[PDB]
DNA sequence: TTTATATACCTTTTTAGTATGCAAA
DNA sequence: TTTGCATACTAAAAAGGTATATAAA
């Protein structure tokens, strides 16, 4: 599991749409679609929802959710904090 | 960046060098090199010490460190946490 | 010297892009 | 119908492997 898995689902429910959360990041929808079956192939438990006009996320997905935001939250401190670090000599 | 990357640089940090973090991690020294490179890289910043062998952290890169351990943790953490729930083995109200 | 890491070069794997099918409303 | 996610296929990017140059110890 990458990071790039988190911020694609975390788009996608933000959005409430593949379609929305591609072109917010600024990539092609199906790529973003395998992204996510790859990832709850890798958990092997079903984060959304389809067809469902618009997407939900399951119980387990909203858990999942919630938790994927507090990591890239913190993936931004971590990066930064660092860098005010570097610059001070 | 990737959790691989973190993954990679804490094997090398914690081995304190790249053939053995390498061995562990069954893949060549040449690419763990190069992640890691890339990884500098991408965030602009040394995060070890060069030109050392006993390979050592900066002290940038030694707090890196320190939060990319919180941070995979934590991932094992949620990942063990939605499994619980989606085996219906709930504990979490 | 020896021993471990960086570079060069090539292969394999993974991810992104395009065309299009198919299902939801 | 229209609209949006899925599948099939191709293209590009990125990770990984082997050989070897190079710099610490």
């Amino acid at each position: 599991m990458e990071l790039r898995h988190l911020r694609y689902f975390v788009a996608v429910v933000e959005e409430q749409s593949f379609t929305k959360a591609a072109d917010k990041l600024c990539i092609a929808q199906p790529p973003l679609s395998r992204q996510i079956q790859n990832l709850e192939e890798e958990l092997g438990i079903q984060l959304l929802e389809r067809g469902s006009r618009p997407v939900k996320t399951t119980p387990e997905g909203h858990f999942f959710y919630q938790y994927a935001i507090k990591l890239l939250s913190n993936v931004d401190q971590m990066v930064s904090m660092t860098k005010r670090i570097a610059s001070g000599h």
